[PDB]
């Protein structure tokens, strides 16, 4: 039952929170149905494609049509996958500015970070379109180099129990402390998932051939200062912003640098913490007091986290609504609509 509200009391305009999705699922035939229907959607699509093709070679969007496969691990690959998930960003942001909505609240995950401090109106397209390169032919030189997984259980008792038989493995991603990222070697993983199967918890394995946010990321550490040199300095947003480098708003000129920029490859992200302050903020005014999140990304994963972080002290009831237009086995256009 969507069709039909539910609320009894008025209102004006309650604002969103722009959820941006990581660089984790996504499949071959993203956007088709929306691209040849709508125009918008694929004007803003064309526009950032030929803008990534400048400096890539070539056109992004058929180059995901290249693929022969829906799953080939290829597309996990960041060299294709930055790019990729970066065009269905801007195409969705724009069809729901030509909607007539805009974001109140900003947020990303590990890739979507950029594409984030971009629609809340700090970063230029120009400026954008080329950290997205640049970060690609980065994390290009990381593939292969250990490997991811989505685990089942806390980040409180992997530190208790699991932390100290392989010291060589970080956490990425602190989704919420009952399901984390984490990324090392492979064979790490293995030991640490069949002891947890063996304990009787489900865990999820992952696909990309990457290791974020891990020792290797600080090799082209010299490289990535050296490209990103150039920023004029990040804007104030006028739009709140929320890191989640830290898990916490960080908002004055001149934060969002190359600096952070490689914190964010470097430093996990503390999601938790960042979506924990988003409801503090919340309840710390008084025109945010609903906010349906609004999860842009082709595959819901992040709806996953925010409802299991709700504060413990909330006396907000109501359980925040997630909406997540594209999940990759539906029909996109009626999800949609």
């Amino acid at each position: 039952s969507s069709l039909t509200s539910t609320i009894s009391a008025p209102a004006s305009s309650t604002p969103v929170i722009y959820v941006f999705t990581g660089q984790g699922p996504q499949w071959r035939d993203m956007g088709k149905a929306l691209y040849e229907t709508e125009s918008v959607f694929k004007d803003a699509i064309d526009h950032c494609d030929k803008l990534l093709a400048n400096y890539f070679g070539y056109s992004i969007l058929q180059k995901l049509r290249s693929l022969e496969s829906d799953d080939s691990p290829e597309i996990h690959h960041p060299i294709l996958a930055q790019p990729s998930i970066f065009l269905i960003q801007v195409g969705l942001v724009a069809l729901y500015k030509s909607f007539g909505i805009s974001p109140s609240i900003v947020v990303g995950h590990s890739f979507g970070e950029v594409s984030s401090a971009l629609f809340s109106g700090v970063i230029s397209l120009e400026t954008a379109v080329k950290i997205v390169y640049y970060r690609g032919l980065a994390q290009n030189l990381t593939m292969g180099t250990g490997r991811l997984l989505s685990i089942g259980i806390g980040a409180d008792a992997y530190l208790e129990k699991c932390a100290l038989l392989y010291p060589e493995i970080e956490i990425a991603c602190y989704n919420d402390p009952n399901s984390i990222v984490i990324t090392g070697s492979e064979q790490d993983l293995l030991g640490a998932k069949s002891t947890l199967s063996a304990e009787g918890v489900f865990c999820a394995f992952l696909g990309t051939p990457c290791s974020f946010h891990s020792s290797k990321q600080e090799m082209i550490k010299e490289k990535i200062f050296k490209d990103l040199s150039d920023l004029p300095e990040s804007n104030v947003p006028c739009v709140p912003f929320f890191s989640t480098i830290t898990g916490s708003q960080l908002s004055h000129k001149g934060f969002y640098n190359v600096q952070y920029i490689y914190d964010n490859l470097r430093m996990p992200v503390e999601f938790t913490k960042a979506i924990s302050n988003i409801f503090n903020f919340i309840e710390e005014n008084e025109s945010y007091k609903n906010a349906i999140f609004l999860e842009i990304g082709p595959h819901p994963t992040l709806g996953f986290y925010i409802p299991k972080c709700k504060p413990s002290n909330s006396t907000i009831t109501s359980k925040p609504i997630i909406v997540s237009p594209l999940h990759k086995k539906k029909e996109e256009l009626t999800q949609f609509k």
